[PDB]
């Protein structure tokens, strides 16, 4: 399937134990996709002061369309030193590894895979 229905645990930035996916744009996109597939991916909602608390490169989920079965269609865009790799809509959040942090909510997405 080109798209997969996922329910992403929404984590508070200060709870996050593993604050990025790796050290290159290609690695973080690779790792983010693997974690999304394995159900070990969380989402942090981007507000003032969040991103400086996470590790670059960042992986964003961005709205790719204006929402089947409640699931917003999203795709991955990475960012490193102010350059983005990919082009998409509004940020729903920044992806991070999930290693058992308690979420505050779930974000239903349809991920272009």
């Amino acid at each position: 399937k080109t798209h997969v229905q996922l329910s992403l645990p929404v984590l508070q930035v200060r709870d996050v134990l593993v604050r990025g996916f790796g050290d290159s744009v290609e690695e973080v996109l690779s790792e983010a996709r693997q974690h999304l597939k394995d159900g070990t991916c969380g989402l942090v909602e981007v507000e003032k002061g969040v991103l400086p608390q996470l590790e670059q490169p960042y992986v964003f989920i961005k709205r790719s369309d204006a929402a089947p079965h409640g699931h917003v269609m999203v795709e991955l865009v990475a960012e490193l030193e102010g350059i983005q790799y990919g082009r998409s809509g509004e940020t729903l959040g920044v992806l991070v590894p999930h290693v058992g942090e308690i979420p505050v909510a779930y974000r239903k997405v349809l991920l272009r895979k």
